[PDB]
């Protein structure tokens, strides 16, 4: 909404569309380190955010602020490499504006990757959470990406969420996981959505594992919502990059030296896992 238009969304995708021979049918956000998913990609044209005529540009990092089409694994994707942030300044629906314009691109899939804090105990930096639903921590006081007025054409006023991450691509996405058979479990968890771009106290931690999140990150959700408002089939995952909860002893805080997980392997191995999947994704124009 607020800020664009229709129309905006699509001059943006005709630009797109009239640019770019690609027609893409997924469309892929990378969180932070998971750029390199990027390299994956066969027939890549590159567009910084930059050029495209409504798209935001970064706030900073910027090179890591790029949209390139490209196909992965039999599927015509189109891939955002550094998605944008609320605690960046963007209003959510600037955050969301390429979610929009992927569909009118044709994009009827999104997959959404985040980096994120393992809360659930279970968990293990590097490892990788299956987003089975989220919290949105910010909608429910107003941040919400389909706040304002509703466009009829891309959704309903009241989009549903309870079957935000998709069902069905949770699972080809778990039985793929076996399929290659790794070694620790593919993991599965709501992720939930806090905004600030500061990190949480142990006593925010606490809140937020006793809502049940399990992983915390800041992206995604205004994507999802944004996502399934105009039916694009979702899913995604986290990318555990650290985990912290209890007071007695920080011999240690919440931060970046810990938003690596291992480093590349873990990230890597997010991005191949991507990339297979990219084998379930329904085809769209038939597929039988
Ligand atoms: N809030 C929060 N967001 C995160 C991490 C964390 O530890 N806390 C890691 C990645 N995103």
């Amino acid at each position: 909404e607020n800020g664009y238009t229709y129309e905006d969304y699509k001059n943006t995708a005709e630009w797109l569309l009239s640019h770019t021979k690609h027609r893409p049918q997924v469309a892929i956000i990378c969180g932070s380190g998971l750029g390199g998913l990027t390299d994956k990609l066969t027939q890549a044209q590159i567009f910084d955010y930059s050029e495209i005529p409504n798209f935001p540009r970064s706030t900073v990092p910027g090179h890591a602020g790029r949209l390139v089409f490209g196909f992965l694994n039999g599927r015509a994707c189109v891939m955002m490499q550094g998605r944008f942030h609320m605690y960046e300044g963007y209003p959510l629906w600037k955050v969301t504006f390429p979610v929009r314009v992927f569909h009118l691109l044709g994009v009827d899939t999104l997959v959404v990757t985040n980096a994120a804090g393992g809360l659930n105990p279970k968990f293990e930096v590097g490892d990788i959470m299956l987003i089975r639903d989220h919290i949105n921590l910010p909608g429910f006081s107003g941040q919400n990406p389909l706040r304002g007025p509703n466009d009829e054409r891309f959704g309903d006023r009241f989009p549903a969420m309870s079957d935000a991450y998709d069902r069905t691509m949770r699972q080809r996405a778990l039985s793929t996981w076996k399929q290659m058979g790794e070694q620790r479990e593919l993991q599965e968890g709501t992720y939930v959505m806090v905004a600030g771009p500061s990190f949480e106290t142990v006593a925010e931690c606490r809140v937020l594992q006793k809502l049940g999140a399990d992983a915390v990150g800041m992206s995604t959700v205004p994507e999802v919502i944004v996502a399934r408002h105009c039916g694009l089939r979702v899913f995604g995952f986290s990318l555990i990059t650290n985990k912290v909860i209890m007071d007695y002893e920080s011999l240690e805080k919440a931060n970046h030296e810990e938003v690596l997980a291992a480093g590349k392997q873990a990230a890597q191995k997010l991005e191949q896992f991507v990339s297979i999947l990219m084998a379930s994704i329904p085809l769209p124009d038939k597929a039988s």
